[PDB]
């Protein structure tokens, strides 16, 4: 993804206009091939009108220009763009929320699966490795960047997400369907094994572990659903036809006609259709928002950094359940033990502008 | 469903335009009968204007063409299309989310219902068979493809979802209503039987099983609600009248009049209303998005593959609770036991483009 | 409700157009009185223009027709129709989801409240009768069809939802507010009584029963909220004024003026304003979608069948907790015990069109 | 709130038009001062054009009228009205859902906090009084009607929501922030005290009590968030400027010019701009929907009856946990004990129109 | 944030118009630099048309003015403004809901972590300090105001959110990623330590503590997701190009041409484009709603007061778990113990307007 959150923290004078100078993840990277072929096909029709066509063929083409400018209905293209892109954006955000993230599991695992010995250490890592394995298996199914990192299951074994013994049981499962849910079943068998030996101390801890896994597994199942159940193809084709019919109407209907015939609204030569160019940046760019986000798991610049989230979850969950298992600093009194209230100090860059009346409710200054 | 997720992974130059060459689940499969009758009725009026009508009947028809072009309000058809299709798409996605999927149940069942013996094996399979039975019974009520696969309850018995003894108790239940919830009540009786004999070891395991079933049963109840409570018929008829009134206005109001009378905006002969054809692809295709998705359980190409999801859930849940019950690979140290951190390697097709600064927050490059 | 889900299963050639032949729950049943008075008031103005008005009064009326056609802004009526009806449809669907349905309670009750004896049988039925009683009491408050079925509380006693002893405690509660929540408090007292005598065997079962009831009771409270907190009246009046101002503008502004004065866009006589009639079917029908759904608990054809849902829930929950309490078929091996995988067979009407490659992910055909 | 749910139960012929005769909570109560000043400023400009201006000053004003009618863009005002009011309506409904309602707490308290003695009675009432106290404290912060009922905390003590001993501990808490969450902390201390003495019998009961309180406390925190975090002021000002610029354009651009100069679309005298008046009812009334609902806790007619909900919750929860604690009618057989099925009878006003085939699914009439 | 909730409590006559006099968080503070450069560039073109250009260069510029007024399509800018700002507002509200608030944790901690001694006191404060520490660490990552208050981790140690011993374990964690989740792992280690020593008395209390923390930790993870995954940059650039192309079209297309050439719709001199100025307040202000809210964690006036919420949560949670741990007022009878019902009194400013029939349901006045 292209992150510009710091650029737009405060609404400044040229704020969104300086985002028109970015190139990575931009409209210009997405549209310049389409803009050059649209403008090239415009100049080719404009040059045929000037130097190629005979005088009676120019009059017929002039009647064709006035015809197509009637059908350039720029207003209804916006609704099928507005409703469709909002659908794609809604799917795009829920696909990010369905990312297999092991943070909720790693807090349950470090709190409930016990033992400083090598066995309890191996219980905690294998539970997190199985959650990470289900993450890798569903992301190499839906994300082309994860798939180029893990083209085979042997790549998942040499990366350490799966072992060779787990590889044998994975491949010997007779199922024609995608086996991303298999380490989630291994998680339940491992947690039930840990409950039997008392490494999970109580049944509410074991229940919390299985509630947390089902939340994780249903997120993996949701990424498979979004990958399988596309935005409906008829709806993608309707918005594509509506945008391209508008631009077919524009490269004839916005041609600069010869002013000597006195056609109204056609008394000018610019030899570049600059406001049709800006309409192309608007409407074809609005469609490119959907074209970038309809599969947010490819290698667009604004697509999800799924290999980063795999490396983050695997490193952090192994960090949380192995090194950080039961090493607190000793319980020690804070700065505000002798203090009835508790307020942290401000720097000089925040003390001066803040420190203003605390909001108590709207009805109190009555 | 028609899945084109891999085609649109990266936003390419001709990306959405190559989806206009697909036929399965396309606008062209949905609209070509309507387009040929619209264009045929257009050419029939155009031929009556040329060769049939007398010269004074042509002038009256010419006044009728100018009348109907005033009422071709292409803008308000788009709002009742945009708001209605978004409602249908919202129902269509929530109907997919309400699909009876046994994955969350199969992780609880393999983790909580215990025993390698034939009895505990039979407990785990019957719990999954009862969840799958409620899935088949609600899907043959709402999906025509499941219903043609299971036309009678005897078809459900010969498919193995129900047994002959379960068939007797199913048919002897005196209820006039659909009995899809009956195996969910059998699930609760079976899980309570398994808790009594200690195959479910603790009450939090038994509670998790019943929470998971109620989530499954309410998904089955939601598919019945969507099947029963349609999109409101008055709202379907308003969008149908609005689209067809627009196209009734178009096959008169876009007729190519004789240029010798000098009617403005009517100085051309194309003998094919090509931009009215593209408007028909836009508006009637936009309605066809709703017509395909209003019942997503029929045999449209873009309808849900409900027999596939039945075969997947039954095969996977039987695979998860029978063969995969308590056969882990032995707890064995990963690649990153001697390693404080944990990073999986990259292939050459992903190492070169990735490996870029880790995002820590927007405020840190301040 | 009017259910047409089977009619629109597959998108057919005349699919939504055959729904324009339905009468029950249709636009024509909702609009024909309004259409006849609109067309009657149109013909009355058209007849006054032809035979009543003098020649100088016709010119003033002709200036009035050209005035009102300027203000027929058909575009902004659509936004206040599109945004308002979507609000009403959103409330209409959430009101259906808030229906008091006892299925989630009946699965907990049959799984947790125990005993084949007459006492445990009476515990299970009274818990379901109290849930059904809260359903009847909130639905006779919000639904006119339930209220005509239960006009008094004595009707609820003779229907068997309440007993005479429960009637005394119901009427002796000193509260000015609606007492639909009273059997939900009786449910909690009954479940706590059953936990004390061990008919509820464990505390997690008793907790699940009370979580399930609070979900049921908050659904009853939500139906009271929707009944009390209407769509805001100012917003209902704004959309009513916007639609009727448009149609006031239309029955003057679309009058067929005398062509001898040569008023432009007014050179025709149809003596029926057929495209204004179709605009009336569009806009007034779009408002009628809201008028039918703003209270979905009346006796519109497309209103909820609330007496059916009362009869279904009472019959099914009594069927689930009394006859179906702990009578499973004996645990018996399925068709797929000797089979490593598990696939159900297809009929000849589904084997031929299906059996096509299983989707594994989008990235795998790379 | 103004409740008209019974008026719109069945979609009738003059149904929404009879809601234009209501005055309480109406557009006319909200708009008549604005309509009289708009029409008064219109007539003042119209009278200056007739009797005050000289003949050359009338021509300049006539050029000003034709200028401002070009900028009366009634279409884009509707989008910033449609999107903004939908945001306000969404906040308005979620603010009603965040109302502190003690029904879910009172069902847990009567089911889990035990004892017929005066101590257990005092435990149940104090738990409900503390929930009601947090309700009063957050509603007097956000609702002007609750604040005029409880202007001081001493008013809350004389109303009985707080005691004098609780008043001392409330005032001696050193916190500059609003202390609405303080009785929720007292609830947790009281429930933990009741668990220690076994008035709460099991830990799952005590956990359910604390889950239920956190749902209640987060609803109180949500009302504080909505009160603090307004609809953004820039967005309120944009919709206010857009509506008033349109109406500034209208009281010049819709002036009836002198027909003797022959200005087109200006050949009439009405001396009342009746369709501009109806546009004012549309657009300024649409803004008044937002102006009424942006703070739904004031004393608008359509604002929430927050003092009613305080009196309802306090009376009902004291009724539920004190008098209704453990007085069931004795477990007694229903009307349908000797009956395998269970159907309640119909009155003559509902038997005749109902009793129609039970819906089983869409696929069954195949 | 700029809070005006009390100003708009009752819909008054000049209600939203008096919000056009506010300056803090206003359109005028956001737009005046853009308005002065737009009007300055307008007057510069207007002065070049009057005094600089020759008479034949004025005619070419006049043809350019009529060209650009054709492309000022004010209608489609509104849809890409309406759909985009609604997306930004939806993200802005969910970012406020994802704020790390310790109220739900502090009610569990004071109810479940026990002991009046210094050890149990230190357990309760350290659990709340660790929740507050994760709040500070994620807010200094996403909020520039928190970051200027805590520029280093040493600032977090001198503020008392972290200790020096906790600082050593924080810095010695080998992770390249943001370590905001580290005190949430410390929370789980501390709660598991407290359960082992019986300061947490039961396993359901310990489970509730870990469910509550995972809700808190996922809110911290959600703020990181929103900070990382921006509104997509192509969509921000499309709405920026659409607004600025419209205003590029306006500062030529709305130029006041010389009336002596008799250009239609151009017969006036105002020498200030006042309705183009109001359109600039509309459209550029509508974009400024998004520009203020796209990062709601900066130092805009309408941005979130994140340092206030840090100081509130830290002061209140230390107040709730230390001083308010197990000091109830003694269980004492309320005002309504001898009263069967329970109604609080009204002041004279609320008794007179209220006391009106209690709503029982819509169907009861039948
Ligand atoms: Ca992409
Ligand atoms: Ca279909
Ligand atoms: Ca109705
Ligand atoms: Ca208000
Ligand atoms: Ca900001
Ligand atoms: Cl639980």
């Amino acid at each position: 993804t292209v992150t510009y959150t710091a650029r737009v923290a405060k609404a400044r004078f040229g704020g969104f206009s300086k985002l028109l100078l970015l190139w990575r993840g931009s409209i210009y990277k997405l549209l310049w091939r389409e803009l050059l072929c649209f403008l090239g096909l415009f100049m080719a029709l404009s040059a045929a009108y000037r130097f190629v066509l005979t005088e009676e063929q120019k009059r017929y083409f002039e009647k064709l220009v006035l015809y197509c400018d009637r059908y350039a209905s720029l207003i209804p293209v916006s609704f099928v763009l507005g409703f469709y892109v909002t659908l794609v954006v809604h799917r795009w955000w829920n696909q990010y929320l369905s990312m297999p993230l092991t943070d909720a599991l790693m807090c349950v695992v470090v709190g409930t699966v016990h033992g400083h010995d090598e066995r309890g250490r191996l219980y905690r890592r294998t539970l997190m490795r199985y959650a990470g394995l289900s993450g890798v298996l569903i992301l190499r199914s839906v994300s082309t960047a994860v798939f180029k990192r893990f083209p085979t299951i042997d790549h998942v074994v040499e990366a350490g997400f799966m072992t060779r013994e787990e590889r044998k049981k994975f491949e010997n499962l007779n199922s024609s369907y995608n086996k991303y849910w298999v380490p989630c079943v291994w998680f339940c068998n491992l947690a039930a094994q840990a409950r039997r030996e008392g490494r999970i101390r109580d049944n509410g801890a074991f229940k919390l572990l299985l509630e947390e896994l089902n939340v994780f597994r249903s997120k993996c199942g949701m990424l498979f659903h979004y990958d399988w159940i596309s935005v409906p193809l008829v709806y993608t084709q309707v918005v594509t036809i509506a945008v391209y019919s508008y631009f077919l109407a524009c490269l004839i209907g916005r041609q600069f006609l010869d002013p000597a015939q006195g056609y109204k609204d056609h008394d000018l030569d610019l030899c570049v259709p600059i406001f049709t160019l800006l309409q192309f940046f608007f409407y074809a760019g609005w469609l490119k928002v959907a074209e970038q986000l309809i599969n947010p798991f490819g290698e667009d610049d604004d697509d999800f950094e799924t290999n980063f989230l795999i490396d983050r979850c695997f490193q952090v969950s192994m960090l949380a359940v192995d090194e950080m298992y039961d090493d607190l600093a000793m319980l020690e009194k804070d700065l505000y033990w002798d203090a009835a209230e508790a307020r942290a100090p401000y720097t000089a860059a925040t003390a001066f502008l803040m420190q203003q009346p605390s909001f108590q409710g709207s009805t109190f200054d009555i």
